[PDB]
């Protein structure tokens, strides 16, 4: 019932430049009830958390976590989500063959969850182990893709997750069109944003996969633009012509 749905990555995106933050917030502040904001971020709830304190994050209405494995809505844990996300997914599975590849090192567990397998890539190998360990892993038959991301994150999802799939679900439940809706994003983790139809914008400090991404399948839809950070975020408003 909001004219848009404003979904956005934290790390890089909305958070980097705390003047930019600010000033995107403030303005954002005075017409808080014309707008959905979604926070789409890599990290886990608590995590979010962590830095909604420590940069002084707006208060969204939706958190989509650790690259949209979890879904919190101001009630809680959305549990049809997860009960979604677990059908035919095999986590153990997937880990082992995960863990048999020697340029990958476990990510914390706290950076785990459920739906969520993470490694770091050894800085020293050859990135194209990633298309290896994808193509075995999809030859599992297990519903699974593979999110690489700054060069040296990989995240192991449901094919069901994604930033984008998680977006499109919330678009359907808030009843928002994507020609309402605004992605915003900084890297791989974000390409699933970008793959849905909603209107997007790729901040200046993008990583390099998200703008080689952009070069073979940015469309009419996807705004590169010239301001870094949150300034990205002001610069794309007023570009798609958002909040009239
Ligand atoms: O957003 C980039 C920045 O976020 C961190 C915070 O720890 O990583 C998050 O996003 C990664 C990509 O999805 C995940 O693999 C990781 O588990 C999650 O914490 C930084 O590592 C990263 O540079
Ligand atoms: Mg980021
Ligand atoms: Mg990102």
């Amino acid at each position: 019932m909001r004219q848009l749905l404003l979904i956005s990555d934290l790390d890089n995106t909305w958070v980097g430049d705390q003047q930019a933050l600010e000033h995107l917030q403030e303005y954002l502040g005075d017409r808080r009830g014309n707008f959905y904001l979604a926070y789409a971020t890599g990290r886990s709830y608590h995590s979010a958390r962590e830095l909604q304190k420590q940069v002084g994050l707006m208060e969204p209405d939706y958190w989509l976590t650790a690259v949209g494995s979890e879904i919190y809505h101001p009630e809680g844990l959305d549990q049809h989500w997860a009960d979604y996300l677990s059908e035919h997914w095999q986590r153990d599975i997937l880990q082992a063959i995960a863990d048999g590849f020697e340029a990958l090192k476990p990510q914390s567990p706290l950076e785990q969850n459920p739906w969520k397998i993470s490694y770091h890539l050894d800085p020293q190998a050859c990135p194209t182990v990633i298309d290896q360990l994808t193509e075995m892993l999809k030859e599992t038959g297990i519903p699974v893709q593979v999110i690489f991301s700054s060069g040296k994150d990989v995240d192991l999802l449901p094919q069901r997750s994604n930033k984008g799939n998680a977006t499109q679900y919330l678009q359907q439940h808030l009843a928002m069109e994507p020609s309402q809706t605004l992605v915003c994003g900084d890297s791989g983790n974000d390409i699933g944003l970008f793959e849905t139809s909603a209107r997007g914008v790729i901040v200046r400090n993008a990583q390099p996969e998200l703008l080689h991404w952009y070069d073979q399948w940015g469309d009419s839809r996807h705004y590169r633009a010239q301001s870094s950070h949150a300034g990205a975020i002001l610069e794309a408003i007023a570009h798609f012509d958002f909040l009239s």
